[PDB]
């Protein structure tokens, strides 16, 4: 209503960012909650609570080897991956659970809310 109204663009032209999202590992993604998620042996060695701390990979985006960001467009695991930092709302406080580590709530575009194992805050935006 009040001063709500403005639209804006992007740019076609990014420069050489030092921060690039490195991958993933697609250790093992299902169709959970109606929306793919994702794990890797190094976040998720196993049991990636479906409920929230599994990656709905759709908020995410599958990387090539080289890191190559939505190659295919279609997420699928046994890979790696790039979780879009731009699909990103933000990295949440962390919780002990999924095994005995550190997962962590991250908000992204879609899942809204998706746990990593956070032990590695370049974790989701790089995969550490």
């Amino acid at each position: 209503m009040r001063g709500s109204h403005h639209h804006h663009h992007h740019g076609s032209e990014p420069t050489t960012p030092t921060t690039n999202l490195k991958i993933y590992k697609v250790d093992d993604l299902q169709k959970i909650n109606g929306i793919w998620q994702v794990r890797n042996n190094i976040l998720v060695p196993t049991d990636f609570t479906w409920v929230d701390n599994g990656i709905a990979a759709d908020d995410v985006i599958e990387v090539t080897s080289n890191g190559t960001r939505t190659s295919d467009q279609v997420l699928q695991k046994g890979g790696y991956f790039v979780i879009n930092p731009n699909n990103v709302k933000s990295v949440g406080t962390p919780m002990k659970g999924s095994g005995g580590l550190s997962w962590a709530q991250v908000n992204f575009t879609t899942g809204g809310n998706v746990w990593l194992n956070t032990t590695s805050k370049d974790n989701l935006l790089y995969g550490k």
